[PDB]
């Protein structure tokens, strides 16, 4: 009955396995989850009938050897995407597809052909950024990083003046006269840039939502200015409380001064709850989580700190060892903090190793997001009312347990509260996040 | 005795540029996607082996209506599969306006997610003005066939990334994977530059089949030398032989099986009970296309000139030896093959409802009386529908 009460959105990253990099092992999920087409389907489907808005499909276009398990094998997203249009009806199907390695023309017909498909729920996530090296998979193995948000910029102006192509109306089909389409209803672009040369038109219409709802997630000066003047949706990951509420104001405010209405551009933090019917459930299962990562690959890591430093010789549960003599390659602030946390706390060589290991192998996992499903609600309900979220991006360390949990613990309470309404009608991703449906420039 | 091969091409409403005025499709099916999966099952329950979706980049307006709005092949090929189970799925990209890696990657998750149905039409050269909608204006003229044959060698190298036994995914030790099963490609030649790995595994099929078309010197040249299959464009038998001979003696000099490069014609056949039923439903598609319009289109190309004051040249494979009862269009697609002219056939049907419906009907049961088509499609893979070996790895 709190005076603000309100419909809180969700979106469930749906990252294979789990956002957690060894989430692999868990057994609430099949070994090979990141590329097992059913699971996905499975995950979609259990998000769907909770009344999650959208499911989202991180990318990336870099291997190494030393990559993650998801990074080194998973579906690429229109394909997959599209696939999972047609085993689903109502969920919203977001994608990631990078500005400086694709052609707008090509990202244009692909997004909007999943989007008619789909009966208008797609999504695109427009990555300014790519992994250090991606550029190697496409003849740039240096990129211009100063000029990858003027890149962004106009390819997006692109894509979506190629959406506009098609009246919403320009395809009469009169079998009297045979006159297939109207024309004047038809246009083309023309747009010559600094970056771009693309003439149009498209060869697909517009959507029942108009055109496919645009994400992003730039976190730096220019990242931000770039959502507030084209993003209709903007999330994070790994934000605290207080910088979340500061990039919540910046964005916001970003949109007021594009002209744009700040109300329809939704700030949707990543966040990772685990929660259990007691305090000591919940943090049995994070315990679960956190041993993901084995003794020796949490040591892997802070070797890295060290100088390559092998961590295997000292005992587990002994004291923290004392390492102060050695150096570190231009990572000395971090090895600073990992010797003041060591002292501060009496901590073992294991608690040392798995505090740095397991807080950057769930960075959307804070102490406040574990614990029962009223505790966790109420902390979701604290972010939505002090103005750090319009809506969650579920980023779930295992995507079996996780969401299984999530969905039939937390959603209830929140509906409980007044915070969810799972039934919200609504064909389209638009209608679902309560945006309004995107006319054509020509209109 | 001798398994003639079928695909479906489903160009929305039919190979007809008015077929959208048909009633036995819907006037939108071009972009209803409803009207493609039913078309695909239907197909798929008469043992075709692959349905096939071409494409185009560019329009202006006076674009065919399907070439004015139409899907995209990936998305829905990837659709398509998820309510399908054995049909082959096999999407036109091109070489020429497309990255390599992203090509790659595309079509190894449609394979894998299809559990290897997969096929690549690639397409050498695109419609005149497509570079407009790439910032190529006037693109590469000679070097498109060696820009394609370097992007296609980088897609398949990209496609054996992976080990078939590579990922392990051991619990009981914690290895993922093992990096000795895992290959970069670095790829640095003329038109492409690219390192991988590719990050995306191998399906049931190995790597997705390869399609071509190309009709050139160098069009031969490159389907002998890298193509699984081919599409062949002969208005005639006698063309259709020249042409079928021609990809087989550049696949033999390429070290290659000659029966391994399968050749399909395209060829629209229309049915009746009689001949003169069989020439009224070819009269009622002809005239999908009104006289005056097809007068007009030919005036275009002779100087704006009135030709009011021909009808064959006016219109113009159907043939007319496609043109008859179940029993003689079988029976000419018996001689082409028989004959040296094909393998198997690409269905280019002047309307995608009846005449489909009138194909599997009607045709394929025929064809299966005499020998010459089984319509169960026993194995998985678009590869085993065609008679192909599973598709070893070049690090195997």
């Amino acid at each position: 009955g709190s005076m603000t009460r309100k419909h809180i959105h969700f979106g469930v990253l749906i990252q294979g396995a789990g956002a957690n990099m060894n989430a692999w092992k868990h057994p609430s999920v099949p070994p090979d989850a990141s590329v097992n087409f059913d699971f996905y389907v499975d995950r979609a489907r259990r998000a769907e009938n909770a009344g999650i808005a959208f499911a989202f499909i991180a990318d990336s276009a870099y291997v190494t050897p030393k990559s993650a398990p998801h990074f080194l094998n998973r579906f690429e997203p229109i394909s997959l995407l599209s696939a999972l249009a047609v085993l689903t009806s109502k969920i919203g199907l977001v994608g990631t597809m990078s500005s400086s390695y694709s052609e707008p023309y090509n990202v244009a017909r692909q997004f909007a052909s999943l989007d008619l498909i789909s009966g208008g729920r797609a999504g695109w996530n427009v990555v300014t950024s790519s992994i250090e090296g991606t550029g190697k998979n496409y003849g740039r193995p240096h990129p211009d990083h100063a000029q990858r948000y003027a890149i962004a910029a106009e390819h997006l102006d692109v894509v979506q003046g190629l959406w506009d192509s098609w009246d919403d109306d320009a395809l009469v089909r009169d079998r009297a006269t045979g006159r297939f389409f109207d024309p004047d209803k038809l246009h083309r672009l023309d747009h010559r840039g600094r970056f771009f040369s693309v003439e149009g038109p498209l060869n697909i219409r517009r959507s029942p939502q108009g055109q496919p709802v645009i994400f992003q997630a730039g976190s730096s000066d220019d990242g931000i200015d770039l959502a507030g003047r084209s993003a209709d949706a903007v999330f994070s990951n790994g934000s605290t409380f207080d910088e979340a509420r500061v990039f919540y104001r910046r964005v916001k405010a970003a949109a007021a001064a594009a002209g744009r209405n700040p109300d329809h551009v939704k700030v949707f933090p990543g966040i990772g709850p685990i929660v259990g019917a007691t305090q000591q459930e919940a943090d049995d299962k994070y315990r679960q989580v956190r041993d993901l990562l084995s003794p020796r690959e949490a040591l892997a890591y802070l070797s890295h700190f060290f100088q390559q430093h092998d961590f295997s010789v000292y005992p587990l549960d002994g004291p923290f060892p004392d390492i102060g003599t050695l150096g570190s390659d231009g990572f000395q602030s971090t090895t600073d903090n990992i010797k003041r946390l060591a002292r501060e706390r009496k901590l073992t060589l294991r608690e040392v190793a798995y505090e740095v290991s397991t807080r950057r192998s769930n960075i959307g996992t804070s102490e406040a997001f574990i614990g029962t499903p009223e505790a966790v609600a109420s902390e979701m309900i604290r972010w939505v009312d002090e103005g750090a979220a319009d809506g969650f991006m579920l980023g779930l360390p295992v995507t079996g347990f996780g969401l299984d949990d999530f969905v039939d613990h937390v959603l209830p309470v929140l509906s409980a509260r007044g915070y969810f309404d799972p039934v919200r009608r609504g064909a389209t991703l638009r209608d679902h996040l309560g945006l309004p449906y995107k006319e054509s420039r020509y209109a």
